[PDB]
């Protein structure tokens, strides 16, 4: 049966539907960035709060920015903007429901001024982001903004007509001042450790390349809480599709694959209301910060560690890596040795059992979470997830050899052939540049090293780490994924 407002009292019974009237739903979000992990998170939260008949004016607007955009735009249309939340786990108690709260999603390229309009508008009280983890455009070396990308450039010379997050918000907000419209948040639901900080700070840098006036405007008017947001969203292939019709006998073109495990903590910083998430389960804080820190640093630490290495051994989902001892181990010793003593204080969380549970829900064989997710854009994902950590132990005289590890199988990685002979595609925007770098095995610490961007300037100025690095890259090229794994884990 296709998923539609005609079907939607005709799918299997176990199938759990919005309990509230559709058409009685008003916009109060407009969310950049339509993904897997908005709809399975976000979505999730206000469509639960809708359930209980609270929140009715909270429904999401999605935008999309980019052409890949135009397809999630047309599946959803063709649903009437529902799509399926398909929770899959092994020591599952899991349902099958259908999400309600997202009702539109516009797309620059159909008008620039008619998203600028809705952005404007003052039922959008909140403009959330999953524009993922390079969209933001900070340096992380140096903390500067990227004033010279060409989609910023293009922004500044033709603010009416942007084509970026940071162009749009500006405009936006600009009408509305003329409007004598409130401000709205800007909420991040990116994995940066300080997201709703470098949101901020990025605005600001390019606000004030308008005008100290806008720059000045938005630093006292509009709020940028940071957050943790946490669930694994696999990608939606044919296989997930299929299963769900499969199962529960729905046919939906996009459906949304999650883990049952779910979580979403918050700063209380919203200047023109929010929705009431904490009756659903959101949690609220003083300072998130170190939770975030601390997922971040363990939990996508540990994700990039094992996805390199795991491809490259010709693993294709996270459970089987998770099958892999050696693969187990050497996640236990990069969390327990490297990660943990780098950790700011997290109260009312044990680390010990908290990175038993990471180590939980990634054996999740049900859910079939894709390496080639978990590898995509290594480029933006190294300096959040993995280069603070390195810093921290090249600063302290500490071992690099596993973090350096990563980097290495990232090198190998980007040559395109796994161990298997099985040949791939890299799932990064800059992967052309990325694939240069590497041409040449003896120029690869040289040329990988030196992009501060990616690495700051820590790692090619430590020679303990240069040195670690090339250990480590031979030793894959030579020995495999396998042998090295037995080898480092012997090490002190
Ligand atoms: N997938 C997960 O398990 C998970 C968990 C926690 C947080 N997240 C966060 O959410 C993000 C998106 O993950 P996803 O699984 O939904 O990815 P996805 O590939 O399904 O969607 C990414 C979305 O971002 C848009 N996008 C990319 N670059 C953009 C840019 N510069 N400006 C505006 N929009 C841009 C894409 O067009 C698309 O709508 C991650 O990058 C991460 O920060 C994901």
């Amino acid at each position: 049966m296709k998923l539609n407002k005609q079907n939607l009292t005709q799918l299997a019974p176990e199938v759990k539907l919005p309990a509230y009237t559709l058409a009685d739903t008003r916009q109060g979000i407009a969310h950049i960035g339509v993904g897997g992990f908005h709809r399975a998170h976000q979505a999730y939260y206000t469509d639960a709060l809708m359930n209980t008949g609270e929140g009715l004016d909270w429904s999401i607007c999605g935008v999309g920015l980019r052409s890949e955009d135009r397809k999630a735009r047309d599946d959803l249309a063709g649903q009437d903007y529902l799509f399926t939340l398909y929770e899959l786990g092994d020591t599952d108690d899991t349902e099958v429901r259908v999400i309600g709260s997202i009702s539109d999603m516009l797309l620059a390229e159909d008008s620039a001024q008619a998203l600028i309009d809705k952005l404007a508008s003052p039922e959008i009280r909140i403009v959330s982001l999953t524009i993922t983890e390079g969209g933001y455009c900070i340096d992380d070396s140096n903390g500067e903004f990227m004033a010279h990308l060409p989609q910023i450039q293009h922004d500044l010379a033709h603010p009416s007509s942007p084509k970026t997050v940071f162009g749009f918000i500006c405009a936006a907000l600009t009408q509305r001042r003329a409007a004598g419209i409130p401000a709205f948040t800007v909420m991040s639901c990116d994995n940066l450790p300080h997201n709703g900080a470098v949101t901020r700070k990025a605005l600001l840098a390019f606000a004030a390349l308008h005008n100290a006036e806008l720059h000045d405007w938005i630093k006292a008017h509009v709020s940028f809480p940071n957050a943790m947001v946490d669930r694994i969203t696999p990608m939606t292939s044919t296989a997930h599709r299929l299963q769900l019709h499969d199962e529960h006998g729905i046919d939906d073109a996009w459906p949304v694959v999650c883990e049952p495990f779910v979580q979403w903590v918050l700063e209380d910083k919203f200047v023109n209301g929010r929705p009431a998430w904490e009756k659903v389960g959101v949690q609220f804080t003083d300072d998130v910060t170190p939770y975030e820190e601390m997922k971040i640093g363990l939990l996508n630490g540990s994700h990039l560690a094992l996805t390199y290495l795991g491809f490259l051994k010709g693993y294709r989902f996270v459970h089987e890596t998770m099958n892999d001892p050696l693969f187990v181990a050497y996640m236990r010793a990069y969390m327990d040795l490297d990660v943990t003593p780098n950790l700011a204080p997290v109260p009312g969380i044990d680390l010990t059992d908290y990175k038993q549970t990471l180590v939980d829900r990634f054996s999740n064989q049900a859910i079939a979470d894709q390496l080639e997710r978990v590898c995509s854009d290594g480029s933006s994902k190294f300096p959040k997830f993995t280069v603070p950590t390195i810093n921290r132990l090249i600063a302290d005289g500490r071992e690099t050899e596993r973090a350096a590890l990563v980097v290495a199988a990232w090198a190998l990685y980007l040559k395109g052939v796994d161990e298997n002979g099985v040949s791939y595609t890299i799932p990064d925007p800059r992967a052309e540049f990325c694939q240069g770098l590497v041409s040449d095995d003896a120029l690869i610490s040289q040329r990988l090293l030196a992009v501060e961007e990616i690495f700051g300037t820590a790692i090619p100025n430590s020679p303990e780490f240069v040195a670690a690095f090339e250990r480590c890259y031979g030793s894959l090229r030579d020995n495999g994924v396998t042998t090295t794994l037995k080898h480092l884990l012997k090490k002190p």
